[PDB]
């Protein structure tokens, strides 16, 4: 066997799982519509990518290792649309994360900012720019435009000596690759730390109705703020505002921030308390119950007044008994309950543990599906960081002996593994794909 003949068989097979692993993530967002969301938009194109990789790169890479003579910019073409392919999988992964982002910290207006259109949209502009920055060398920044063995107008196709070292560093790796790497880092941290966030009565509300920290109408149009703070019933905009700067104590234009929503929801929680304590139904309960489940109370006072909480005179009465179960059961035959289920069913269960455990599932659902894209950025990382280190020895350090040849082509194959990882990720990790690829392998793939 050929040290060669081994290379070329490696890489044809790397490059026939890359059409076909890919092709199917394709498939299954077009026959799955509970695929067929906005992030999956950017999936699609990074699995675009990745095929295109198999079915190109792939075989200029193979083509190019024989340092055959050919013209300049044809050779460029050969050797840096690769880096078209690469580039483009970047802006993939840089949209995921972000969308990723502003749907986890702020879903209230994730779906009126994140459609269909703009995706798209984005998608466009960012296949452009990856044709600019890959193809940049052949606008202009190479190396044969000013070589023997190979006639005039004619160079040998070797990579390093026709692409630019300074522009593989500096623009390609620093500024392309090293710079949203990073970004994405910062982005996915974000994300996980604000599921670990310690919770409380504000998070808890914050989860039941929402935070906004620009001035909004209520279901009845009524200008309000942070969480359900009503500002005045004034049909007009510019007095809400001036109610807002009187509370806040500054200028705010409009919008505060997230500190200054919670001082305004700390004062609102104190004047609950305090009619709550007026009253002679609530205050007996209210005073035998723990921290976390006098949070639950305040949370039915902040929804339905505290002559409707009153109303529950068999509920409470159980509560004070420490009944949770019975409790729990009563309060589920209510017409609050049957009104809305999913807030009050986490309500219930803080009656019934005292924890903040129906919050906290809320948030370490609503990101266990970032963790899985989060994984695709890891891989993508490894897979290509080797290239570029070696790319960086080479061009700070001279005169030192370069990477033997084998090191070499490891680290091209490497980076082309990349491409076939992704839609085992999706098959382990997320379900919704699992299931869908199962489907078509067994219906279309076998036919049965
Ligand atoms: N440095 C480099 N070389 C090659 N091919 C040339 C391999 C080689 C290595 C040593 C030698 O003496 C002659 C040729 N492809 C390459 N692709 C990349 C690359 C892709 C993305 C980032 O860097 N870098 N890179
Ligand atoms: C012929 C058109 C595409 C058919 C794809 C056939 C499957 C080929 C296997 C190579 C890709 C594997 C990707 C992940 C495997 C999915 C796992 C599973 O759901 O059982
Ligand atoms: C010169 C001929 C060789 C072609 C090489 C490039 C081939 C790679 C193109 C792959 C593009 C995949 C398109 C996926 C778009 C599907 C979108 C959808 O289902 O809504
Ligand atoms: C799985 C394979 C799918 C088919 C992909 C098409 C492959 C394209 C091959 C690229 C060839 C590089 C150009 C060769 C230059 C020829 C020079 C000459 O003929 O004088
Ligand atoms: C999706 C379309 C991507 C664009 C690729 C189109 C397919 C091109 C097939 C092979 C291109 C050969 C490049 C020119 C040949 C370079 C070497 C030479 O000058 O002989
Ligand atoms: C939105 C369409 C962009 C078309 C310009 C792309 C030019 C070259 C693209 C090569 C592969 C592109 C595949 C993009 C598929 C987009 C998937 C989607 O938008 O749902």
């Amino acid at each position: 066997i050929m040290g060669s003949s081994v290379y070329i068989t490696v890489e044809l097979a790397i490059a026939v799982l890359a059409i076909l692993g890919n092709v199917l993530v394709c498939w299954a967002v077009w026959l799955n519509s509970n695929l067929q969301n906005v992030t999956n938009y950017f999936v699609v194109s990074l699995a675009a990518a990745d095929i295109a990789v198999g079915v190109l790169a792939i075989p200029f890479a193979i083509t190019i290792s024989t340092g055959f003579c050919a013209a300049c910019h044809g050779c460029l073409f050969i050797a840096c649309f690769v880096l078209v392919l690469t580039q483009s999988s970047i802006f993939s992964l840089l949209a995921i994360a972000i969308d990723r982002y502003i749907a986890i910290r702020i879903p209230l207006r994730y779906n009126g900012l994140v459609t269909g259109t703009r995706a798209k949209g984005i998608i466009a502009i960012c296949w452009v720019l990856s044709f600019a920055i890959g193809l940049t060398p052949m606008l202009g920044w190479n190396n044969c435009g000013q070589s023997q063995g190979c006639g005039e107008g004619q160079v040998a196709c070797l990579f390093e000596d026709v692409v630019p070292m300074n522009y593989m560093v500096y623009f390609n790796f620093f500024a392309c690759v090293l710079v949203p790497l990073l970004l994405m880092l910062g982005v996915y941290l974000r994300i996980f730390l604000a599921a670990r966030r310690q919770l409380n009565i504000f998070e808890m509300l914050r989860i039941d109705e929402g935070l906004r920290l620009k001035i909004y109408k209520d279901t009845e149009g009524y200008y309000t703020i942070g969480i359900g703070h009503l500002l005045t019933k004034s049909p007009s905009l510019n007095a809400a505002k001036s109610e807002l700067d009187k509370a806040i104590g500054r200028n705010t234009n409009g919008v505060i921030t997230k500190d200054e929503a919670e001082k305004l929801f700390n004062q609102d929680v104190d004047a609950a308390v305090r009619g709550i304590l007026r009253n002679a139904k609530l205050k007996p309960v209210y005073d035998s119950l723990d921290a976390v489940r006098r949070a639950a109370l305040i949370n039915m006072v902040f929804q339905m007044g505290e002559t409707g909480v009153a109303g529950f005179t068999n509920s409470l009465r159980m509560l004070q008994q420490k009944r949770w179960d019975e409790a729990a059961v009563n309060l589920a035959k209510s017409r609050w309950y049957n009104q809305t289920p999913n807030r009050a069913k986490r309500v219930i269960t803080t009656f019934r543990t005292g924890t903040w455990d129906a919050y906290r599932s809320t948030l370490q659902k609503e990101v266990h599906a970032a963790k899985s894209l989060a994984i695709i950025v890891g891989l993508f990382a490894l897979c290509w960081l080797p290239l570029h280190i070696i790319n960086c020895f080479t061009f700070f350090c001279p005169d030192c002996s370069h990477a033997p040849l084998w090191l070499m082509y490891l680290a091209i194959v490497l980076s082309h593994t990349n491409s076939v990882v992704n839609p085992f990720i999706y098959a382990y990790r997320i379900r919704e794909f699992r299931q869908t690829f199962r489907k078509i392998i067994r219906s279309h793939v076998l036919r049965q």
